[PDB]
């Protein structure tokens, strides 16, 4: 083996070298003391990690039997509910409390805005996401379908003036709506000046300052004729670039060149469901990118660097600076998987979540400073490290994560509670015990959130034996999920999240449907979410519009003390009613789910890509993560289980959709087709396995199968 022995651990050389040569220097942590800490943390915490996974299996088996030994048509909720309490699935609700989490950056406690999630294994994307804190509104409007191509604003190889003009008008109305003038409209502005700590806007007729002068935040260049004017609204900045020289500014009545929005306030650098990392080499690539980001020297080759901070003149005089970069969280993997990056003496792989805490925590130290050996860029000015933890089931698993972070802080020599936690609410046993989960992390929690895919996957798997479930599309409006969304906001606010910690909602997946996003995604801040997930920097800029229209702080205040979801609502199983479906509707749903699986698995298994623009069955581009596999495979496993469809149906769908997916990947020079030799494609076989073995996977998790198939591919490719 190419391994290094440290106590009971045998560490992959690639990882040992990375940590010693790249991660450790500049941290003041003694290398041999670090590794001994790794050996000791792994040895101490592994058994409980194991015991927790065992508890999941034990609870699910009891729930499985419970549904099987039941022939009373509609389920008795009273009985079901007491049954869940009896087995310790539904724990008592704690007394009310407020979180004590301190040392938290302003982007999290206070500001409400868009949040990016990006695969850390892709340096270019990581870099763009980090630089996406400031983005052009003009770029976003012109380049997407928010401005229709009617009358006659079609895009083309060259600049369309008619289109640019609608871009301009759209932005002018946004300004009027956000930072209103005392009189008149920005549409008729002819110039901007700063006179006596105040913004002065020229109109043909008169001159006006702002309805609320407080919104004036700063400016660049001369107060005389500024190069830009900085506005603020709802905590978020707006920057009017004034430059009559530019090709856009030449046409503008006030010389305006662009409107720049503070967009991606925070960004999650992801080691989990948006990446494909199945061994030491993959983990090191990710860790190395996370390192370059924290040092601030990560640079990507097209033909590329992190942005510097932005310098302004305050309204009353004096220079100040605003961050040029999104504040970075890291999303570690959850409690389930092991990874061969480290094995013990007996050859057993080490828990990946435990490793992630150690290595991403170690690396994050660099982001708390700026130097020669450390790179010239900072992440947290309050001294915090921000880790999102996915896929936890209940408060014992939350407490275990907190204990893990405490032990890691010890090894790293960090103050206790440096490592803050974001609790993803994406498993049913967390949803119904959420107050307890927050309390378990009361001195660390900076974030909770919801999302469609994983949580619905868990919903299906948990009640697998209860009956056939409604269709995937129908799931988005089921009583359980609407109660889940509201209950998440209720819990966070009740725990005092407003002014302290983020309350997040899920990803907008339809990357090209930006008109639709702008029209509908406003529902999330309107529901009291201080953040929500966007699939790109362009989408972050556009989603930012919503936080200007909606006063999230005020919304949160109005919802205080409300109990909008009952536990009965949360526990309403999405069972289909009798005879819900025509045969062609059934076929459509099978094809849909088989296409989702094939389209995502083929890029994952063959190219190690876990996030990309994947055309769905109707050629709509979607940016989903691995959780798309979990929902899709569990639904099909469920329909198979209850005889909605046959094994022949599934196979035939798979064979139908495969050439389709092949066709959808024509642009890709590196692509290997699945059809017509289905049984020779590792990716096709993976897709089939996820479905046929779906019901048997722990909580419906796809990683054990997916990772195996990707390792199989890598090996075949090596020979
Ligand atoms: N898969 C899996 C698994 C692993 C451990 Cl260590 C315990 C229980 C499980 O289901
Ligand atoms: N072409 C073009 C274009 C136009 C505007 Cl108004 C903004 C960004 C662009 O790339
Ligand atoms: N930038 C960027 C980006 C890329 C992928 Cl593949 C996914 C999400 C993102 O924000
Ligand atoms: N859906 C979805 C989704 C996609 C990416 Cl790329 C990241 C996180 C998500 O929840
Ligand atoms: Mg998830």
């Amino acid at each position: 083996t190419d391994r290094v022995s440290v106590g009971n651990l045998r560490i992959a050389r690639v990882l040992y070298d990375f940590v010693n040569n790249e991660a450790l220097p500049g941290t003041d942590i003694d290398p041999d003391s670090f590794w001994a800490g790794v050996d000791k943390v792994v040895a101490d915490l592994t058994p409980q990690n194991q015991a927790l996974l065992n508890a999941r299996d034990e609870l699910q088996a009891q729930i499985d039997k419970w549904h099987r030994r039941r022939v009373i048509e509609p389920i008795d909720m009273d009985a079901y509910r007491q049954f869940l309490t009896e087995i310790g699935y539904l724990l008592p609700e704690p007394d009310d409390f407020t979180i004590t989490t301190s040392g938290v950056d302003a982007e999290i406690t206070t500001t409400a805005g868009p949040q990016l999630v990006v695969p850390v294994l892709n340096a270019r994307f990581a870099l763009n996401a980090a630089n996406a804190r400031w983005g052009s509104l003009y770029d976003a409007l012109y380049g997407t379908d928010v401005i229709p191509e009617t009358d006659g604003a079609e895009k083309g190889p060259t600049y369309n003036k008619v289109r640019g003009d609608k871009v301009i008008a759209y932005a002018r109305k946004f300004l009027d709506d956000s930072v209103p003038l005392s009189s008149g409209s920005f549409g008729d502005a002819t110039g901007f000046t700063v006179q006596d700590g105040q913004l002065v806007v020229a109109l043909p007729d008169k001159s006006t300052g702002l309805a609320n002068p407080g919104q004036f935040a700063g400016y660049t260049g001369a107060a005389e004729s500024p190069t830009s004017v900085l506005l603020i609204n709802h905590g978020l900045h707006i920057e009017i670039l004034i430059d009559p020289e530019s090709q856009v500014g030449t046409t503008d009545r006030a010389g305006v060149k662009d409107v720049i929005l503070e967009s991606a306030i925070t960004t999650i650098m992801d080691f989990e469901d948006s990446v494909a990392a199945v061994d030491a080499a993959d983990k090191v690539l990710g860790y190395r990118n996370w390192l370059g980001l924290n040092k601030g020297d990560l640079a990507a080759a097209v033909d590329r660097v992190l942005n510097r901070d932005r310098n302004y003149t305050a309204p009353g005089g004096g220079q100040f600076t605003l961050p040029g970069r999104s504040l970075m969280f890291v999303r570690n993997v959850g409690h389930l998987m092991t990874n061969d990056a480290i094995v013990d003496t007996d050859g057993s792989e080490v828990f990946e979540g435990i490793m992630d805490a150690l290595f991403t925590g170690l690396i994050a130290i660099h982001g708390l400073k700026a130097s020669d050996v450390n790179g010239p860029l900072i992440n947290s000015r309050t001294g915090s490290i921000y880790i999102v933890k996915p896929k936890m089931h209940g408060p014992a698993e939350v407490a275990f994560t907190c204990e893990l972070f405490s032990r890691v802080e010890d090894v790293l020599g960090l103050p206790q509670n440096t490592m803050k936690i974001g609790i993803m609410d994406e498993e049913r046993r967390t949803t119904v015990n959420l107050k307890a989960c927050i309390k378990a992390a009361a001195d660390r929690v900076v974030f909770i959130n919801t999302g469609f895919l994983d949580r619905t996957g868990d919903e299906i798997h948990t009640s697998m034996e209860a009956g056939p479930m409604v269709r995937k599309g129908t799931m988005k409006s089921q009583p359980w999920i609407l109660a889940y969304e509201d209950h998440n906001v209720d819990a966070g606010l009740a725990a005092g999240f407003s002014g302290r910690a983020q309350v997040g909602k899920g990803m907008w997946t339809m990357t090209e449907l930006m008109a639709d996003m702008v029209e509908t995604k406003i529902a999330q801040p309107r529901a009291g979410a201080s953040t929500a997930w966007v699939p790109s920097p362009t989408a972050a800029t556009l989603h930012a519009l919503h936080y200007h229209q909606v006063d999230v702080a005020a919304v949160q205040q109005g919802l205080a003390g409300k109990r909008r979801a009952t536990i009965e609502q949360l526990l309403t199983i999405p069972l289909a009613k009798e005879l819900a479906w025509a045969p062609d509707e059934i076929r459509e749903e099978v094809d849909n789910n088989c296409q989702s699986i094939l389209g995502y698995v083929v890029r994952w298994v063959d190219q190690g890509v876990g996030a990309s623009k994947v055309p769905d069955i109707h050629d709509v581009a979607l940016m989903e993560d691995r959780a798309t596999l979990r929902i899709s495979s569990q639904l099909l496993a469920n329909w198979l289980r209850h005889g909605v469809i046959t094994s022949a149906d599934v196979r035939a769908s798979l064979e139908r959709m495969a050439p389709l997916v092949d066709r959808q990947n024509a642009g890709d020079v590196a692509y290997r087709p699945m059809a017509p030799n289905f049984d020779d494609s590792i990716a096709f076989l993976a897709a089939q396995e996820l479905i046929l073995s779906g019901a048997q996977q722990p909580n419906g998790y796809t990683e054990p199968i997916l990772h195996r198939r990707r390792r199989e591919f890598k090996a075949r490719a090596a020979e």
